[PDB]
DNA sequence: GCACGTACGCAGTTCGCG
DNA sequence: CGCGAACTGCG
């Protein structure tokens, strides 16, 4: 397969470079062929004889156009006269792009700003991570001593773990000794023996978790400071710290580091993001945390420095576990939209699509719009557009309840009404399909840019839905669950990608009709199914609405719900259709988005409660589980007000675990861009103040202690919360936690 | 040479001034 | 001393 591709500078031109491991041996094939260039719209072309006079300075070297070709191209569908401007090295269009620009004749560039490497992959046809090729992953972390006030990467490496598929092992320069930790004393010796191990076993994929930002980087710094030639690439070349905006990854050529943590959290949403969190979540075992305090410890005091270690292996243990039911998720992704994995698994859902579009958009000679410079981004972010309906619920319990749900609404749509830049108020056409409200039109007589690429995706993820029913290991239908969710969020991500402002093909015609298709079938759904079968329609959200029979019984609201779906569907154009998603006994319905149904295994699962989010803290969330227990199983009102009175009494006598009582916020911006100040964000930009990096994504737990004041003043990070001296606002979370998410069912 | 991180709608908390 | 703005996370 092709593994990545980049390109390096022989006699002032580019030489791309394609690292492949084809038949079982690694391979770096090289191209010198390939020519930068980008296009550019004139209004004569008398004017191509004062472009090619156009010159720009590059660090001395001046910037000429090499060649000049006129091609014939798209946009949009319509076509296009362009010209073609060829260069000699790719450092040449960023320094001449704006010059040709300005131009009074050239009217606009195009395709500008596109990576050497990343151009070549999409103009050669070439596929990375496909092939049946079987990749050496190797997994592995550090351990490190921090001290308060010690700048980041100052202090000495402790362990260096590796695990791979024939075991896990630990290397430290203090004895220790357990049958997995080879001890060799220099710090140094310790990555130069790490340097071995990696040479010596050669693995394709590097594993780690938070490696781009901790344990790689860490590693990368002693590299300059002990002065090592951390030769880990398979081209004799070092691992290199490359930027991305605010955060950075790190790149190991000839090999692919793939680091576990964005890929995380772009498929499990969970309240905390740590290596012995997720472990819990995919396999669902237990991992016990050595703390820094104990590290630290240990290695001072000398003395359990075996469960150190233990921690260690485990750390590296379970990356490679983990990462060997990941990776092939996200070599899929790379796949599909085309790109090397590791900007595939660093990369955001609206990357991913702009650059399969861009594949896509060559393959058609099509030329691609070009992103929206600072103005219209920020006239974009300021409009938007209607989104989907929905419906006051009906207050009060409700029995025999079903719920119908439309089979990807929102993507079924783009392909059934070809909603599509390209073919939005497209002139000369036979056969229109309006869209209802906001008016827009949009041709159906040639299948539209995107509606031509999404029908694979859907039938996708009801290919991955098949198999979760035929599964019966636990284990791999959570895989499964967690694949055809990447794929609802990487669809639905396409209808979001004509609102996004950053978007090259944005849209918001197209958003807004996708919303008002929408809400024209739900709504006229939910009254076809009132007015002709006499149902009742209780609770309704955007694709699926929750509806019954008020007087029938579960047998009769059932039959006539799969009769109406057989009615509803056969009126349904196209790929529109209408699913029987479940039934449920009864149902509590507390307010928009919020709501609370038991099936008939006694099974509770609930929809927009504190019960799910990580905000509320589990000793809220435990009392709300056991209300709606009472209430939905059981039907004990007063036994529900035993319950929080039985919470409130242990909080007020302080007998509740400070694990129970952790509340976890996103940092969602930069520190400084922060117009007010909330208890999450005053303690992390406490922990800034302290060293700790606290960058967009930081998830801060804090534990609010008894005081009087803002509840930011007495917040504490759970990591130094002890019993001994601090002792939590029991009064905040009997007042601001426990009782409010649970008064709200007062019927 | 780039990534500037898919959309809207909404319940609900924290804070700050009156 | 209620309300509005800022903020998060859910569906
Ligand atoms: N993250 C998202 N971004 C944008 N639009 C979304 C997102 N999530 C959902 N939508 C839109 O929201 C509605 C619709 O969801 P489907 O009908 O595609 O997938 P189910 O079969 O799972 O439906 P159920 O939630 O179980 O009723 C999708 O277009
Ligand atoms: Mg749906």
């Amino acid at each position: 397969m092709i593994l990545d591709t980049d390109y390096i500078t022989e006699d002032g031109k580019p030489v791309i470079r394609i690292f492949k491991k084809e038949n079982g041996e690694f391979k770096i094939e090289y191209d010198r062929t390939f020519e930068p260039y980008f296009y550019a719209l004139l209004k004569d072309d008398s004017a191509i004889e004062e472009v090619k006079k156009i010159t720009a300075e590059r660090h001395g070297t001046v910037v000429t156009v090499k060649r000049v070709e006129k091609v014939q191209k798209k946009f949009l569908g319509r076509p296009v006269e362009v010209w073609k401007l060829y260069f000699t090295h790719p450092q040449d269009v960023p320094a001449i792009r704006d010059r040709i620009r300005a131009h009074p004749a050239v009217v606009d560039i195009y395709e500008y700003d596109i990576p050497f490497a990343k151009r070549y992959l999409i103009d050669k046809g070439l596929i990375p991570m496909e092939g049946d090729e079987e990749l050496t992953m190797l997994a592995f972390a550090i351990a490190t001593l921090y001290h308060e006030g010690e700048e980041f990467a100052e202090g000495p490496i402790l362990m260096i773990s590796y695990a791979d598929e024939e075991g896990a092992r630990v290397i430290t320069w203090k004895n220790v000794d357990l049958p997995y930790v080879d001890v060799v004393s220099t710090e140094r010796e310790m990555i130069k023996r790490f340097l071995r191990v990696v040479k010596e076993k050669d693995p394709d994929v590097l594993i780690t978790y938070n490696g781009d930002n901790f344990d790689f980087a860490y590693l990368k710094k002693r590299c300059e400071k002990l002065g090592i030639n951390f030769a880990l690439g398979r081209d004799g070349s070092e691992p290199k710290i490359q930027r991305m905006g605010d955060r950075f990854a790190v790149e190991v050529k000839g090999r692919i580091h793939f680091d576990l943590y964005p890929v995380i959290r772009r498929t499990i949403n969970l309240p905390t993001y740590t290596l012995e969190a997720v472990y819990e979540a995919v396999f669902g075992k237990p991992k016990e945390k050595v703390y820094a305090e104990e590290i630290a410890q240990a290695w001072e005091t000398g003395e359990g420095l075996e469960r150190v270690a233990r921690y260690s292996m485990e750390d590296a243990k379970v990356t490679y576990e983990l990462g060997k039911e990941f990776l092939p998720m996200e070599a899929q992704l790379s796949r599909l939209v085309g790109q090397p994995l590791w900007d595939v698994s660093r990369s955001s859902t609206g990357n991913l699509v702009e650059w399969y579009l861009l594949r896509k958009a060559y393959e058609r000679n099509e030329l691609a719009p070009n992103k929206p410079d600072e103005r219209e981004y920020e006239r974009r972010l300021r409009e938007s557009y209607a989104g989907g309906y929905v419906k006051e619920p009906e207050k009060g319990l409700w029995e025999n309840i079903v719920y119908l749900d439309f089979r990807s609404l929102y993507p079924s749509i783009i392909i059934t009404h070809n909603v599509s830049p390209d073919t939005l108020n497209r002139e000369g056409c036979k056969e229109y399909d309006v869209a209802p409200q906001v008016g827009h039109r949009f041709c159906k007589d040639f299948p539209g840019f995107i509606p031509s690429l999404l029908g694979d995706l859907l039938e996708e993820r009801q290919k991955i839905k098949r198999k979760m029913k035929a599964t019966v290991d636990p284990l791999e239908k959570k895989l499964l669950d967690y694949r055809q969710r990447r794929i609802k969020i990487l669809a639905s991500s396409y209808y979001g990608y004509y609102g996004y402002a950053r978007a090259r093909w944005y849209c918001k015609e197209c958003a807004e009709s996708v919303t008002a298709w929408g809400r024209q079938y739900i709504e006229t759904t939910i009254r076809e199914i009132e007015e002709k079968f006499g149902f009742k329609v209780l609770y309704a959200d955007t694709d699926g609405f929750f509806a019954t029979i008020p007087g029938a019984d579960a047998e009769t609201v059932k039959k006539k719900a799969k009769e109406f779906l057989d009615y509803i569907n056969a009126k349904l154009p196209g790929l529109l259709e209408l699913e029987y998603e479940g039934f449920y006994k009864r149902g509590f319905f507390v307010t928009k988005k919020k709501y609370a149904v038991i099936d008939e295994e006694d099974k509770i699962t609930t929809g927009g409660l504190e019960i799910v989010r990580r905000d509320w803290s589990e000793i809220a969330k435990e009392t709300q589980a056991r209300v709606l227990e009472a209430l939905l199983k059981d039907g004990d009102v007063e036994k529900a007000v035993r319950i929080v009175k039985e919470v409130t009494e242990k909080l007020s006598k302080y007998e509740v675990p400070p694990e129970k009582l952790v509340i976890h916020e996103q940092i969602t911006r930069d520190l400084r861009d922060y117009k007010a100040t909330g208890p999450h964000v005053a303690v992390a930009k406490r922990l800034a103040a302290r060293g700790v990096k606290i960058r967009p994504g930081t998830v801060i737990s804090y534990i609010v202690l008894k005081g009087s004041g803002r509840i930011g003043d007495r917040a504490i990070p759970f990591d130094e919360f002890d019993p001994a001296k601090h002792k939590y606002d029991a009064e905040y979370y009997i007042e601001n936690q426990v009782l409010p998410a649970v008064e709200r069912i007062l019927r």
